């Protein structure tokens, strides 16, 4: 089944490091925005997810806390790692398990796996993973339901799990904290 | 598959005369940035008939009737003339027109998986590497152009129409008012 296949891909390994690069498409398919940075992902949930351009910033969960640090605007914002996915779908490439799929319809073309929300009231929009038989993350895209599609393209792959320290956030100096856990 | 790369590489481009393609670019720079980014779309007859429709970064129209390779630019609403067996001097494109071994004469392939990748096999050459993404069933998924340094300028194609162009679709007509730089010389 394509949820199988997907889930034990991402099963092959309980975490991974990568660059990536990626780009913004309009619906009409017109350029909007092209970025890069860095990821560190180790299953389940823990991901830190480093933006270097255009708006630097990072995003890191323990499982527990989802942190958003901006340095631009010198903010730091708490939620809970419970409501990742409302803010945020990277968390979607910690999943391992194929009931992690359950709000969705998931189809396969080659390494390429769309998830399609199940409920038509969704004003959630689709998602893609493209990986490989090894279990190699290759790309993942969000498609908005007007068309628009943010693709982000992995690269410099360790297929090796990073550490429990990488996600263990600590707030810095010099910034305001702002508690969206309530 | 991968103990005979050309005629792999030859089968699977054969399993099709032909198809018609959305086209997306990015180039990246050595350190691996996107340092450029373009579409367009692709009309493909084999063997030797090409059209590559540039949208970004600059418009224009680049089309081979086996005979005549006319280079359309509406920006300076100029056309250039060109040998059509002298199409891979003016662009890597026509590469994926081929289906035969013979082909590839010029060129050390290596297929892993679906990825074919083609060198030549004496340095000295201008152009660098090239990389063709061929399904088993013969669907081009993408193309790209690797130069020395490591900077690579990469295609992927999208809403494939896996069918032979009319012959009409590269039998191009020059427009009133444009002038003819002709080099078929
Ligand atoms: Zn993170
Ligand atoms: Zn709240
Ligand atoms: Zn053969
Ligand atoms: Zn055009
Ligand atoms: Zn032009
Ligand atoms: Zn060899
Ligand atoms: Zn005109």
């Amino acid at each position: 089944a394509p949820k199988d296949t997907l889930s034990e891909r991402l099963a092959m390994s309980e975490g991974f490091s990568a660059t990536f690069n990626q780009q913004v498409l309009s619906p009409e398919g017109k350029v909007i925005l092209t970025g890069n940075g860095k990821v560190d992902i180790a299953r389940p949930s823990l991901f830190r997810w480093e933006t270097e351009t255009p708006d630097e910033n990072l995003l890191v969960s323990d499982g527990t806390t989802l942190w958003h640090f901006d340095p631009f605007v010198e903010q730091v914002t708490l939620y809970r790692a419970e409501e990742a996915l409302e803010q945020t779908p990277f968390v979607l490439l910690t999943r391992n398990k194929a009931s992690d799929w359950d709000a969705y319809h998931v189809e396969e073309k080659g390494d390429v796996f769309t998830l399609t929300p199940t409920a038509l009231d969704s004003n959630q929009g689709r998602f893609q993973i493209t990986i490989s038989e090894k279990g190699v993350v290759q790309g993942f895209k969000v498609i908005e339901q007007d068309g628009q599609q943010s693709e982000f393209t992995f690269s410099k792959v360790k297929q090796q799990k990073p550490n429990a320290s990488v996600f263990n956030y600590k707030v810095p100096k010099g910034v305001e904290v702002d508690d969206q856990r309530n």
